[PDB]
């Protein structure tokens, strides 16, 4: 309560720390060169750092050498390879020669046919936290001779012996300073979230104790505000009513007119997010999309048409969902006519456009300030 | 590592959110309105709010409806029990027989208040930690004359197991402010230090220092920002028990020091792990022996000191940094030592808590230093 300008100051000085200084450069660039020289130690052909996306369950590269020296990004299913291996049961995998006599290949000598790379032998280690935590797979690929003719192609430069325990031991000169990099962005990333979420809760506070509003009219302000940081033709607070297990909410519409809408929980995108209690961002054109019946016929009832929508889910101080936020139409830069509902189904220019993942980080803040509001309005009018 | 510009983005929408609004009155505010509304309501002559000050081991009001800060010991009193054992205590008519009630009697002789009966609440998260204990003092009667006094307008029934169900109302108001501003100071704090992290990946990349120089450079820079006279980094020789450094005297020399762990300022804080800010004069205090001696051996003067932990990546102590003298803004003649042991007016002055959480982030950048900075160089 008595530190917030103070540490306003820190964040202040964080800013001037990293604003303007090409830290994702810096970092990327430095783990590059770390990789490269950790490979030459070890004797590996290639080396490769692979990342977990949990929320899409894929392995992806952060760095990966390519031919020529000039690198590509590998991305395959978390489960997958032996990259996956390592990443589900956090084993150090030693592969000796040859690689493709282990069934466990298969996956990765269907990878070479597009590739074009061939790998006979393999090291592939977790880096992990202090708790165990998955922080990245490195895996080695190839130890080569120490001595080879500098024309010599693959299957001659390898080393039949493939990597050692020695090599797995020295990997660790270089572990700590992969692991700093990886763990101090991801630090930054999540207390950046927290921050946020707790000045989300904190700006509530403040709109509660200076408006003179109703809670419906507050819930308007926030979803207006966020509607116009995000360039969304509308916004739209959907409320659960328990007892029926549906959502609710009162849109307006260009004509000076307050429509009713309801929707079961489990129909259309935003009953889908109240039944699972998780996000999703449908991109141009929505009505594409398997689920969107539901979108189609309140279109047709509204004189309206849903193209793009991020539906977000908005819960208690104890992980219940007790609302569905959605905005609705990402607009199109530019200058375009109104929609004329009477060219249904037709979309227009206007909505050809998605929401992105920048928009669902900023978005945050304001299904937090809506569920704030929700819970605590009402105690906060009567005092 | 492909996020920063996106979370920077973050904390400029953040900073939106929050600068220039005035927002540790409004919170406060709302905080003493919420206290107000819940007296009322509850029929208490006044209402209390107390948090926990974990370093000083205080309870300290930062509310108080129906105002000072009142402050006692964390152990003390029911606002004590109730922060030690987390369970409510509802004190009946008339809480001076309790045995219990000895320490607030005592306080009662200097404030004047006289309590009566008392309903005590720990207010607590979902992980079951303090985040305040309140105490309403005073059950009412419904009506009493305009001008009764205290004994006249108390109700000896005290409050009622609804009044204790009745709070559950106004709770999650109370620890919505409370919490929020919590967790922005927590992150805010874990922010910074993930920031120098990234910062000593930076630096250490494009350094053209040895290991010596670079932990030199941290502390230069340590010193610069907190206006401290001198600073120093102390390493570990684990095996004969002890801490060393070489300092740089204002001259032009090198000269190693060399403390047993566990004597000293230093030395307590790497056998403890804990912080230390020697306020001025760091000579008045129980532990200041090793520091006069070696003053004398170095023909200086420690009025003021700041000693702090550094850590590895699992939490083991692998040195510790200390600030040594705040200077006092002005222009001073020099330390002169045929004047000891007299502190001169230049040294007048002491490291406060902002400079303890300012600190954290060169402690830090020494600690990546020490393990990543003669591996970069390699690479480099
Ligand atoms: N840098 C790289 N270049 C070419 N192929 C790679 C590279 N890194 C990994 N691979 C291959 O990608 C495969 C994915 O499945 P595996 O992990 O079983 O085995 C992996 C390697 O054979
Ligand atoms: N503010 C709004 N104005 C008009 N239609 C809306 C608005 N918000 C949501 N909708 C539509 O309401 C529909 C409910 O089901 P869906 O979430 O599938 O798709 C939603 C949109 O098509
Ligand atoms: N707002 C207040 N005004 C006067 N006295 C108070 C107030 N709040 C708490 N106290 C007294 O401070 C005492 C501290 O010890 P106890 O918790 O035993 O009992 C507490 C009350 O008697
Ligand atoms: N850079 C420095 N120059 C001179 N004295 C120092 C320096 N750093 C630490 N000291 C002194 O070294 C002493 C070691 O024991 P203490 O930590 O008790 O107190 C310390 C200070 O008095």
């Amino acid at each position: 309560v008595t530190e917030v300008e103070q540490k306003l100051q820190i964040v202040h000085q964080t800013l001037s720390m990293l604003d303007s200084h090409g830290f994702e450069n810096i970092l990327q660039e430095m783990l590059q060169s770390i990789t490269l020289k950790t490979g030459e130690l070890l004797g590996a052909d290639r080396t490769t750092i692979f990342l977990l996306d949990e929320e899409k369950q894929e392995l992806w590269s952060i760095v990966a050498a390519g031919e020529g020296d000039r690198s590509l990004e590998i991305r395959i299913p978390a489960d997958k390879g032996i990259a996956g291996e390592v990443a589900t049961f956090k084993q150090v995998v030693n592969i000796p020669f040859d690689f493709y006599h282990d069934p466990r290949s298969i996956f990765a000598q269907k990878q070479e046919k597009i590739t074009g790379y061939r790998t006979y032998t393999m090291l592939a280690l977790p880096l992990l936290s202090e708790q165990g935590r998955l922080v990245a797979v490195v895996q080695l690929l190839n130890k080569l001779k120490p001595y080879s003719p500098p024309d010599a192609l693959l299957a001659e430069r390898i080393d039949n012996q493939g990597f050692t325990s020695a090599d797995e031991q020295l990997f660790q000169e270089f572990a700590p300073s992969i692991r700093l990099i990886l763990e101090s962005s991801r630090s930054f990333y999540i207390a950046t979230q927290k921050q946020r979420a707790a000045a989300a809760m904190m700006k509530a506070v403040k709109s509660l104790s200076q408006s003179s509003l109703d809670l419906e009219d507050t819930l308007k302000r926030v979803m207006d505000e966020a509607k116009e940081l995000m360039n969304a033709d509308r916004s739209t607070l959907w409320l659960i009513d328990r007892d029926r297990h549906e959502l609710w909410t009162k849109i307006t519409q260009d004509n000076g007119s307050t429509k009713e809408l309801r929707v079961p929980i489990g129909k259309g995108f935003a009953g889908i997010v109240a039944a699972s209690g998780q996000k999703l961002n449908i991109p141009f054109d929505l009505y594409d999309h398997p689920d969107s019946a539901t979108a189609k016929q309140i279109d047709q009832q509204n004189g309206y048409r849903t193209c793009s929508l991020l539906c977000m889910p908005v819960f208690n101080g104890d992980q219940e969902l007790i609302g569905v936020t959605q905005l609705v139409n990402k607009k199109k830069t530019g200058e375009f006519p109104p929609y004329n509902p009477e060219t249904w189904p037709i979309a227009p220019e206007c909505f050809q456009a998605s929401f992105d993942r920048n928009d669902e980080e900023f978005m945050e803040a304001f299904n937090i300030q809506a569920g704030v509001a929700l819970q605590n309005a009402q105690l906060f009018a009567t005092v």
